[PDB]
């Protein structure tokens, strides 16, 4: 039972992108973690050029 649907004009098409982004994202820090990143520096410098990049490139930023 759906409440609240935020999607009246372009936003509808904004609230999947953000979906994108949050498996893109988690996806991400999992393969860092495992790729041999085990400090927070690497992980939290890649990964935030990646979600920049990607908010950037939905247009959402």
């Amino acid at each position: 039972g759906s409440s609240g649907s935020s999607g009246n004009g372009m936003d509808e098409e904004q609230r999947q992108k953000r979906r994108r982004i949050e498996v893109a994202l988690i996806e991400y820090r999992e393969t860092l973690e495992e790729q041999g990143m085990k400090n927070p520096e690497e992980i939290e410098r890649k990964v935030e050029i990646n979600r920049k990049r990607l908010e950037v490139d939905y247009g959402l930023s």
